[PDB]
């Protein structure tokens, strides 16, 4: 926002040399130095030098590959097939399971939603509904908005799990899919997949499991020695699709994710086919046409580099860190932890002061946390980066000091960003907030 | 042969890279210049630069502008540069997207929501028959009706037919600069007349042509029609940096004449427990590496670079066009002024020519409705100097075929012809599903 350099607003009359381009780029990259010292929530999952170098070289070897042309790039076609099958194995899908590589968790979610809309249409459902917990990702609303589907969000329990009784009452003759999250992003709580799947089986409704965030942790937890309370994978009868982000705890480059299905019969509905196009018979498996095959190469590289032993070890370290932080953060007067988080995310509240004061303060001390709402809350997401750099001690100390400071003045009005997130929740005119967002989006592209 | 599960033990870097060389052992085909379109430069030094640029921004993600303010600036700049190239002026604006499909999808979604705002229940896209398949995806995904209007003998949209296709439900008009099948530019001024008269948004699909058409005049090859924001009624443009921008795959632009239109493409969830959610495009997390590399390509070529590149492509196109017009047995559809040349034949089955060119080691694009094949000339093709060889092989292929013009088409060539003549569209749809299934096979 406050840039210290003029904007390039047109193409240069004379193209720059390679060295000059890369030297000018240094000015932009030096601006982006907030994550390297382990002070950002989520965002960068490993960021390690030797890993980066491998992933960029792998990308580089496949820079011009485009899986739209599998006759030209059969090697890339085999890499993507292998990525999918590795994932189906990790989720114990067996030989009938299938999937596709996508650009991210959002596309993974949208693809399943679209698949289930088209199946519902085929069964005479005029306006399909998504039935989802309040905590399910925003991408489910985007799918509703994009694909013309009604979305019903059901309330959560005191422990921030979906209320299954309420979910039952939300089901109707028009329900196209059920959703649960492993875990939900806000508070890092795993929904009770078996209980939701019971409904899915009883009412004959597809069930999508959102494992975008947890996928490349939860798959390894048992082997890491941290067993979970609930099963989450294709072994659970009624689970019809899973989303999972390689680009989160797979340590794959950005622009990589999977949508997996229990059966090809489901995946078929996600496909787009135009048999009549002048430009040839056109069939795409996902949203994009042209895609960056380099990213798929690098994603395959991450997986083959970590292996089972690497992801188990990475999981062990993230979970050790999170369990330590969670037990400490439970013994601080003035805050509480929402629910009982078993993975990498911890959400905090305060019954004693405005919790956004803590996000404001920690921002000041060089930390970047996520700011939630409904109810008022903040979270941090623990990554390999955070375990590697051992920021856990300093995080705690800054949390403790901040809380003591706030506590000296518990009713002192809340300022800056914290104020906006507070007031936004109380504003009865939702369009005010919407209009505030559109200004923020515009401001992203500003060159003034 | 197939890796079907995670290795128990991770491979070392070197071992990973050594294994990956197995997958990259077919690139000589494209590298030799034998592939239609597909790779637009491929040039070694350019690749090194773009991969380094990507590498500097590998972990950047524009969902987090506060963390990566450098990427943010980069993307604002790519959009402003592109707006200048299309002479949009200060009120024009745009977004970086993942490719041309997403650019088309975004504009369609923008126009749908604006039509919803005016009480229209099922918004209609009015498009030429030649418009890209992505417009049918848009319709399918977003619940819009697509009306495809016929072409003239020159393969341009029939503008009278297009007017007759307009209804109270029309949300957008489309034309292409050029359309992908025949490489013909639609008469943008004439379509913009309708847009203005009936107050309908108009989207210009410049995904393919974008980073040629903007330089044509300066290359010394003035086009017949104007195409950019200076044309009254053009409300948006899609343009692929990953084609004639020579940018990495994963890179395209959607540009608007005014901010008011772009506001309709955005997604906002103010109520999400995870926080106020506002995304400009389809994706959430995105690869900022690709944007960095897209900026690098723009800054590396500059105006002089792209003018010179455009010169080299069009010289090659105009030569091949004049030569393919002087070959007994074949004709070229319409009058292509850019990088795509489409061939047909009234003397034999055109797919035989694709058969023989495939055997000679060339990969051309097979079209349909009507039976046709095309080549897309890229900067790679010009650097490799393949045009003469290309011509020689076409001539020999035609000469041969013309000895038995009425012989039965075999191979894929037959599939392409049968496909169009089948009465049950379904059977064709199923072959496609089966093809797509096969992409993901590990058997």
């Amino acid at each position: 926002l406050k840039v210290d350099k003029e904007y390039v607003k047109a193409l240069p009359s004379q193209g720059l040399s390679s060295s000059a381009v890369l030297e000018k780029l240094k000015e932009y990259s030096s601006m982006d130095a907030f994550w390297q010292e382990g002070r950002a929530s989520g965002t960068v999952y490993s960021g390690e030098e030797k890993l980066t170098e491998l992933l960029v070289k792998a990308y580089g070897d496949f820079a011009w590959s485009n899986p739209l042309h599998p006759d030209i790039f059969p090697g890339l076609r085999k890499i993507e097939a292998e990525i999918v099958r590795i994932a189906c194995s990790l989720f114990n899908g067996g030989p009938d399971s299938c999937g596709c590589v996508t650009s991210g968790g959002t596309e993974s979610i949208l693809m399943a939603c679209k698949a289930y809309r088209d199946l519902a249409f085929e069964k005479g459902i005029k306006t399909p509904e998504i039935v989802a917990p309040q905590s399910a990702h925003a991408a489910f609303n985007k799918a509703a908005s994009y694909f013309g589907m009604k979305i019903v969000r059901v309330p959560l329990t005191k422990m921030m799990e979906v209320d299954v009784r309420a979910m039952r009452r939300a089901i109707s003759r028009n329900t196209a899919m059920l959703v649960c999250s492993t875990p939900q992003f806000p508070h890092g709580v795993i929904d009770p997949v078996p209980e939701v799947a019971k409904l899915a089986v009883k009412y004959k409704i597809p069930l999508h499991v959102d494992a975008c965030l947890g996928g490349f942790l939860i798959v390894f937890m048992e082997k890491a020695g941290y067993p979970l309370e609930h099963p989450f994978d294709f072994r659970v009868k009624g689970v019809t699709s899973i989303s999972a982000d390689t680009h989160k705890y797979g340590y794959a480059p950005k622009g990589s994710s999977l949508v997996l299905y229990s059966d090809k019969k489901y995946r078929n509905y996600q496909f787009f086919v135009d048999t009549d196009w002048q430009g040839g018979i056109y069939a795409s498996p996902t949203i994009a046409g042209s895609r960056p095959g380099g990213i798929s190469a690098a994603c395959w590289a991450a997986l083959m580099h970590f292996g089972e032993n690497g992801y188990v070890e990475a999981t062990k370290q993230i979970i050790k860190t999170a369990r330590f932080l969670k037990s400490e953060l439970e013994n601080i007067k003035g805050i509480f932890v929402f629910g009982n988080p078993q993975l990498s995310v911890i959400a905090l509240g305060s019954r004693d002061f405005d919790i956004y004061r803590l996000s404001n303060l920690m921002t000041a001390k060089g930390w970047n946390l996520n700011q939630l709402q409904f109810p008022p809350s903040i979270h941090f997401c623990i990554t390999l980066l955070h375990a590697r750099k051992r920021v856990a001690i300093q995080f705690l100390k800054d949390i403790r000091e901040s809380v003591t400071q706030i506590m000296k003045n518990p009713k002192a009005k809340t300022t800056g960003m914290g104020a906006i997130y507070g007031m936004a929740q109380t504003t009865v005119d939702r369009n005010m907030v919407a209009e505030l967002s559109s200004v923020f989006l515009d401001s992203l592209y500003s060159t003034d």
